[PDB]
């Protein structure tokens, strides 16, 4: 896999956000995690979180994965990185996602964000506690 660049646009929530990538506005849905909606218990949280994350870099990147790259509704499906930090894992690593959506042939960083989900969850933090 190869990081691409791309830059905000707009926050949306917390597994979703508004990007230019190669020049065009696209809405990207962070691969393999899941946040609460808005108005779910700690979505805000998450909404809060990525935005902050990402509203803060210095550079955003987008990673695409192998398989499928924008889902049925038009959304890129990607990993998402602010200044190098994943903000797909930083969320997973917070208890502000679950790991899901694991699609076969778009998997390539899930042991890598059940390994965050295994530490969030021993430490009871957010959607854990
Ligand atoms: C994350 C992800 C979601 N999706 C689809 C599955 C779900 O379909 P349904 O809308 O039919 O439930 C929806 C979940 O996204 P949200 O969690 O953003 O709602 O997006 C993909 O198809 N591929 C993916 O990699
Ligand atoms: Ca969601």
């Amino acid at each position: 896999l190869h990081k691409e660049p791309a830059t905000l646009i707009k926050a949306i929530d917390g597994d979703t956000d508004k990007l230019m990538y190669k020049g065009q506005p696209m809405t990207f849905r962070l691969l393999l995690v899941d946040t609460p909606e808005f108005n779910e218990k700690y979505g805000p949280e998450a909404s809060a979180f990525t935005k902050k994350m990402v509203e803060n870099a210095k550079k955003i990147e987008v990673e695409f994965d192998k398989g499928q790259r924008t889902d049925k509704y038009g959304r890129g499906l990607a990993y998402i990185y602010a200044d190098g930090k994943m903000v797909n894992e930083a969320l997973v690593r917070q208890g502000l996602a679950k790991v899901a959506y694991v699609y076969k042939g778009n998997n390539t960083h899930e042991q890598l964000l059940r390994k965050a989900e295994a530490q969030a969850k021993k430490e009871k933090l957010n959607i854990w506690s």
